[PDB]
This record gives C-alpha cells, structure tokens and sequence, in this order.
C-alpha cells in the first residue's frame, strides 16, 4: 500500500448542481493509515458503531457563501446564508485556502480525500471554489475518491444513500445528518466495517485531485 | 458587548507543569458571540445538558512532542509519543503556527481564549511553545480567561475540575475526558448554562494573550 492519510470529507451547500451552487460548511478529518486498520472488523449482528480513532485531526468550518441557500438547501442543513453573515463567518477566500494548506501538510503523505458521492458533488464543487481563488490549490498533490465506489466494489466481491448505508451496517439511524462534521463522523463509522479492504481498494483507485473536472465555471 | 468570538480552547500535554511539558493535542471551538447569547438559560434541577450552536469552526489536532509522556499521562489521555509518531504526527512548528494564525484569521475579532484552568496550565504553556518559533505568535491580539475564574464568580454571586462542575451542573458524568475536543464540549457546556452572564462576565474580565507569561523558559 502507498496512501498513508485518508482525509474524509463533507461539505454542504447552497443549493443542487443544476443552481450553481457554493458551499456552506466544510469538515475534514485525516486519520492515518495504521489507525483506521486498527479498528476491528467490527463484529456482532448487527455490530456496535466504532469510536473513532484515538489519533485524529479535524476541521470543521462554515463559510457564507456569496448567494442565497434554496429552500430545501437551509431546512435539512439548518445553515442560512443570513445567519452565516451574522455570526461572521467569512467567504470561500485565499485564507481558506492556506488554512486548508497548513492542515493538509500536517498529514503524512500520499494523502487521499474520501467523500460520499465525491466523484459528482463534493470534488466537482471544492474544485470549482478553489478555482476562483489567487493562490494555487492546497488539493494539488492530494489523491481522491469517492466512498460509494469504494462500498459498491467491497460490497460486491437498493438506495445508498449515507443514511441508508449506515442503517444497514448499524440497525440505527445516523445523528446529525447534513451537517458537514456531522456526516464526516457516519462516513468514518461505514468506513471502518472493513477497513483493511477499504485501504486496498483506495491504494488501487486514488486519482489525482488535480484531475478533478470543476462542477461549473 | 465586545468579545466578537469566544474560542474554547483545551490541551492535553506530556505530563504536569514540574516536568516541562509539551503539548499532544490542542482542539479549539470558535462560537460567535450571538449563538451564546441565544443559548437557552437553562432552568430545572438539574437542567438538561444545553444543545451546542449550529454554526461552528472547529480545530483538533494531535502534536508529536519532543520527550515522551508520563505513564500517568498516557494512561489519561490516551496518547503516547510512541503512537503519535508512528501515525506521522508532526511536531509543534511553524506551519502549526500559521494553521492556528489562518483559523483565527477566520474569526470575528475580537476574540477570547476559553479555558479550563488555562491561567496555570494551558495558556503558559501555549505561550511557551509558541515563544520556540521563529514565526510571531499567531495570538498576539486575542484576548483569554480562565473559566474556572469565571465559574466562581457566576457560582458566588468545592471541586473546581472539569467534571466536578459538569457533573453538579447536570448531574451527568462528562464524555471523553482528557481528550482535547472532548474537553473542550465539556466547557462549552458549562458555559452555556449562563450565557449571558457568562459573556459579560468575559467581556470585563478578559485580558490580552500577550500578557500571559510563559510556564518555562
Ligand atoms: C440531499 C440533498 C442535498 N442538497 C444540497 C444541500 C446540501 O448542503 C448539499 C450536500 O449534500 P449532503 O448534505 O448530503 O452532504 O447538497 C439539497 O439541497 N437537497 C437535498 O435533498
Ligand atoms: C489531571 C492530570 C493531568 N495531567 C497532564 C496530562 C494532560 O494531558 C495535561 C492536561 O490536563 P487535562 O487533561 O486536565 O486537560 O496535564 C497529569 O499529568 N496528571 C493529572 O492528574
Ligand atoms: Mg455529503
Ligand atoms: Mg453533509
Ligand atoms: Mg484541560
């Protein structure tokens, strides 16, 4: 194997791809190769959900975003736009990025973000943030994949949805579902029923973040 | 009404104060000061454990120290030097230096440090190793005080640990102690069971971090 960090990752948004959206809320959280392994394959039927591992970083952020969150978009996320500009929270901008920067080079590498339905949202739409700034990427050099691939590829060898995913392995619903922490920590948890293959699959399927297409722009 | 942000802020460190410790793992809140306020006061004997805000930033990260942990320490906390590095933990350096300048950058300002017990132990001893680095200390210009300080007041207007005072507040033992963010939820907690009061009890109380003298040289 090679990947010696997985960066799981979640964002929201303001809206689907369709509006040209931008995000609201980010969290990333790196654990190294050798800590997810060290969970067991969780045993029981139905398993108990894993503590995380003791060794971790974590970045949870909210960022106001430049346009207005649709409906939908501010009922299951419980983010506004007005009330992430009266609580202060700042743009998509170049100290983002070096925040973002700083914390990746934290992480041993070859690092490799995991996200569910990465591959269609979350990479498409970072990429496009990111586009948009001065600096150059902080995702450049980072390996990505998406952790419903990873599932499917595991699985074999209806819905997956995370929700649905989770309450498969676990007989529980997941807790605070659309917010980005929150949907970070139920896609660790799906990610350590069976870590070791998990590893392998991504040392197999890593790509270039850089060749990322940006959702829009 | 003048601190913009409280930051709640803990650390878990190689051992006491007689030993000259390092820091293992630092986690910061950041809770603007609007989702303080619209906390609920809490009411009933025991009150229910208060509801954390939804728009949060969040900083956790483990620190590679250069001499290891007391056995007591490790024990505690859960960590070890030894594990630590065999996960690619990096040590306490410049670019954490500028990760922390970029996170608070991100912040309404001003901005105070929240810590249990940090006017003996945390603040000291972050003064300490930032005053290592070549780089200006990224919390010159943030203000901080000691919660206990600020329990007491709120209190008189016998244990003073963390889970002495979670505990006689809710009547519930506290989660994940001795890890950083678990730490540091506790606090956030604590403090939203006044927090209006505990606000302006900040605001007059606060000082800046730049008079806080180093725990060793
Ligand atoms: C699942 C879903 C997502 N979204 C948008 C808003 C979310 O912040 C964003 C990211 O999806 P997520 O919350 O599943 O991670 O996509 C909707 O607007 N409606 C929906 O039903
Ligand atoms: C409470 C306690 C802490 N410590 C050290 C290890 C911890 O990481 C560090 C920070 O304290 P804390 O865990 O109370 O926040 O102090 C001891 O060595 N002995 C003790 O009894
Ligand atoms: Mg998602
Ligand atoms: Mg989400
Ligand atoms: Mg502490």
């Amino acid at each position: 194997g090679h990947m010696q960090t997985l960066i799981f990752l979640d964002l929201e948004a303001t809206g689907l791809p369709s509006s040209r959206p931008e995000v609201t809320e980010l969290c990333l959280l790196a654990v190294h190769r050798r800590a997810l392994e060290n969970t067991s394959i969780s045993q029981g039927h139905p398993p108990p959900v894993p503590r995380p591992p003791r060794v971790v970083d974590k970045l949870s952020l909210c960022i106001a975003p430049g346009k207005a969150c649709s409906p939908g978009a501010s009922e299951i996320t419980g983010l506004s736009k007005a009330e992430l500009e009266v609580q202060g929270r700042q743009r998509f901008d170049d100290n983002l990025a070096i925040l973002l920067r700083a914390f990746l080079q934290r992480q041993p590498q070859p690092c490799c973000l995991v996200a569910h339905n990465g591959d269609r949202y979350d990479f498409p739409l970072l990429q496009t943030e990111l586009a948009r700034l001065s600096t150059p990427s902080p995702l450049d050099g980072t390996f990505c994949v998406d952790s419903i691939a990873a599932l499917k590829a595991l699985e074999q060898a209806k819905s997956y949805s995370l929700g649905s995913i989770y309450t498969r392995l676990y007989w529980q619903a997941p807790t605070d579902s659309h917010t980005a922490e929150g949907d970070v920590l139920t896609l660790l948890s799906i990610c350590q029923w069976k870590p070791q293959a998990l590893l392998q699959w991504v040392d197999e399927h890593a790509r270039p973040f850089s060749t990322v297409k940006p959702m829009y722009g």
